[PDB]
């Protein structure tokens, strides 16, 4: 803290002496990338004293070869430029040379004015006549993220990570590029991007515990959305035909290294599509995105970090399909009992979970037990992108009954390395069944399933106005970034992730 | 209503009789717009019996001239097509003609197969051979939104508005087009789009009361954001140079025709800009968007609805500037007392609010009093887009002190027709002052100012790492759409606005 208090003392001295104190505006002549572009191929030793330029960035290096010569590195917009400050060139009307430069520290934001060219040793340089302190750094910075107190500083103080660590800047640029690619894919198909409410008197459309809030003037409990699905289907009733939404969902659950209370999701709804159409689209969209980002469909992934084992993920299309129940039964060496939601089958699934050392869910609903079995026996087969298809109705209250398989729905999930990326189905559009599945959901919630949702009467009424046959789909954008950028925890792909206090 | 009950009984009859019941997949040959493009110019009476096509849409009309000849209109993706169903073309493998058509009602989503062409009277038609009920409508629909019970039905059941009313569909395509324009403008300048948290252990960056929630596992209270500003500025400390975010902010306040609990806002931050640069950018961005949508810079506005008076809004640049204090003082006929936040000026502004019958704020802070006076004397002058500039520091805790004007800041608001559209300033980047102004905001909060924010220690520490000279800017997208679309309430430009009950 001595360095910080000393810096406040310096700045007070600068202000009281009438020297530059946080200048409002510094007019650069060009960006540092442009400067490297215009001068990065001059002859060694070239200097143009007929051109005075102004540059600015953050100081990353200060070296004094002598009391008369000082070398700076400044960094801005991914470009480093060296500043050579020779006392012979200094503008005395800005102060004596030693005074001007004694106010500068590594980490400061500074401006320089001078002549362009390259040093005799060949370094792109500005031969400076002056230096302005634009915004001082009051703390001693490390030279790299290795010198941070610990690597959680990167998440709690993300500006330090971005300032010092090119890899972190790269991730969030890639994140923006990937989302651009996705919007363009759907815009070219004639989709309409929409926004639906994040605050509602009800929640639904996913299996998640919601955040609860309160509107004081309405005196009403509200929920933050867990998914936009039910609103988006109303827009298809309304005739908009192809809609998508990219935004935050909120889940009130565990904050570990791979779960964040808010996450970025996309959904789209396409009238007259079924889940087979959506499989084809998923493959085209995601393989095209991987090809765009990586230049091939085979990309590395390091589950235990960059010095650990590497798995090469192959996105070559088409992808493997695993049928939900059949693959469980192949793993068990026994068939599930029918109906899948009978007490007989619930008891059987409990027994199978205990036999295979699968953690039991609470409460022990057929749907939650089926999910545990799928997690053990099927998700574990999904190394390369793989579709798990035809989920039981009992775990898929909004998915339409399978046109051929009793008790199943026209649903798929996309898994990569055993992690869920997409969830999609032929949409249930028959209001009697929809109401019945909502009632079974509400019973699960009353029995202690914090992930079951209440009945939504406004959605049932919308279905009574005629939802066309429709296919809908969701994508977890954060998990997708994790694979594309090869990061093994979600805190790497979210600028300001939640952290335990 | 007997209609809904009867329709449910019809569908149960259909299901039990093995007749088509919510088909999973209907494969259209082409969209109705594509159909009109291909066949819209054939001769009257043309029919191509060598081509069989499948079309689908929602039934908007059923008419007939005998038991043998039925006429439908179907509507889909903004295009109407007439279907001519002659018993002599009926495919009996789908049932008897009279039975197949007895199942169809106005409002149903239906499919047809048949031959393309035009009736002798010149109507684009499909000469059908079959009809499929895809998703029935269980309610009797009006033919236009005028037949709705009330016009709050348009907002509470938006699918009915979208289904019946072309003007509502136009609004939301316009909204998408405008947001697309804004992204492209900033993408071309090299900006990076980012996402920052909507859930925080603190709130800040705007004047608004927040929604409060709770994270159960972390056992900690959270706030929904009122603005992303404090996170976005950390990204500039981090070196990202040019960032923007387009997302929801949340305000826990009154719900009415112009106030929604959530609204769509944009912010951007640009290193090395000042508020003068931001005024020029606002003019360029907004006038170019107006030009893109309207074809000129002079656009109509109907503050009392479409048959009422029409105002012309003139976006020709440069726009009028009003200086905050000077214009208040011109309206008063006398000067405010200095310092503006002295008890003397607080007493004086209370007296002025009383004399001019201005509703007093609570509490009676200098900032809220200054805001009441500016709303009365200055915002009312802002018909055409106009900048109110140089706000007092006492109401601008995050804006940098004005380089020429004591007590003022380098801030502007953009007003159109007396309503705020933008808020922007040269960013305060001096940490001592920033802490002082945060404490002042905390004191307002403790005195009952539900719109003042608590001190953010994480942000103060971020400024201690050096925020470059920076300009930041926010835009209320909903208000913008209201003007661009000539709508006089916010419920018209939000798909699912919050409503009473
Ligand atoms: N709402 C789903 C995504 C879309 C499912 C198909 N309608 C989810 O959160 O997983
Ligand atoms: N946070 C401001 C917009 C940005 C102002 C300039 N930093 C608002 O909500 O009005």
């Amino acid at each position: 803290s001595h360095y910080t208090d000393n810096r406040y003392k310096m700045m007070e001295c600068i202000k009281d002496a009438g020297r530059p104190f946080y200048p409002h505006k510094f007019k650069i002549s060009m960006s540092l990338p442009a400067y490297a572009l215009k001068y990065g191929n001059v002859e060694n030793g070239y200097i143009d004293k007929d051109t005075t330029l102004s540059l600015s960035g953050r100081v990353t290096s200060i070296r004094s070869s002598s009391s008369k010569l000082i070398f700076y590195d400044i960094f801005c917009e991914e470009q480093k430029v060296q500043i050579i400050a020779n006392i012979m060139e200094h503008d005395i009307s800005t102060g004596e040379f030693s005074v001007s430069h004694s106010e500068i520290r590594r980490g400061d934001v500074v401006g320089f004015t001078g002549f362009p060219g390259k040093s005799k040793r060949g370094e792109l340089s500005l031969f400076s006549k002056s230096v302005v302190l634009l915004s001082p750094c009051y703390h001693m910075l490390p030279t790299a993220i290795s010198g941070l107190k610990d690597q959680e500083v990167r998440y709690r103080q993300r500006y330090l990570d971005l300032m010092l660590n090119e890899e972190s800047r790269k991730v969030f640029k890639l994140r923006s590029r990937a989302i651009k690619y996705i919007r363009n894919y759907f815009d070219r198909l004639g989709f309409l991007e929409v926004e639906t409410p994040m605050l509602n008197m009800i929640y639904g459309g996913a299996a998640a515990r919601p955040f609860i809030t309160y509107h004081n003037e309405l005196e009403t409990q509200l929920y933050m959305r867990i998914a936009p699905e039910l609103y988006l289907k109303q827009l298809i009733v309304g005739g908009l035909d192809k809609v998508y939404e990219i935004g935050k969902n909120f889940r009130n659950e565990g904050i570990d290294l791979t779960h964040n209370p808010e996450f970025t999701a996309m959904e789209f709804y396409m009238a007259y599509a079924d889940y087979y159409d959506l499989m084809d689209l998923t493959e085209e969209l995601i393989s095209g995105l991987v090809l765009e980002i990586h230049g091939s469909l085979k990309i590395p992934y390091h589950p235990d970090g960059p010095e650990g084992k590497c798995i090469e993920i192959d996105f070559t299309t088409p992808w493997k399909r695993f049928s939900f129940v059949e693959e469980i039964e192949s793993g068990l060496g026994e068939k599930l009992k029918r109906p899948l939601d009978s007490q007989e089958n619930i008891d059987f699934m409990v027994e199978m979970c205990e036999k295979h050392e699968i953690e039991l869910p609470h409460p022990r609903t057929a749907a939650k037990l089926l999910d545990k079995l799928a997690g053990h026996f099927v998700e574990t087969k999904c190394t390369n992108p793989s579709f798990i298809i035809d989920h039981p109705q009992t775990m898929s209250p909004l998915a339409k009954w399978h046109r051929e398989k009793p008790e199943m729905t026209e649903r798929f999930e996309l898994f990569v390395l055993g992690k869920e990326l997409c969830n999609a189905y032929t949409e249930l559009n028959e209001p009697l069944q929809q109401r019945k599945f909502f009632e079974q959901q509400a019973d699960a919630k009353a029995s202690g399933d914090v992930e079951a949702c209440p009945i939504d009467e406004t959605f049932c009424l919308a279905l009574e106005h005629g939802l066309p046959p429709t296919g809908g789909w969701g994508l977890g954008i954060d998990r997708l970034i994790m694979f594309l950028a090869d990061k093994n925890n979600i805190k790497e792909v979210i600028l300001f992730p939640a952290m335990r206090n």
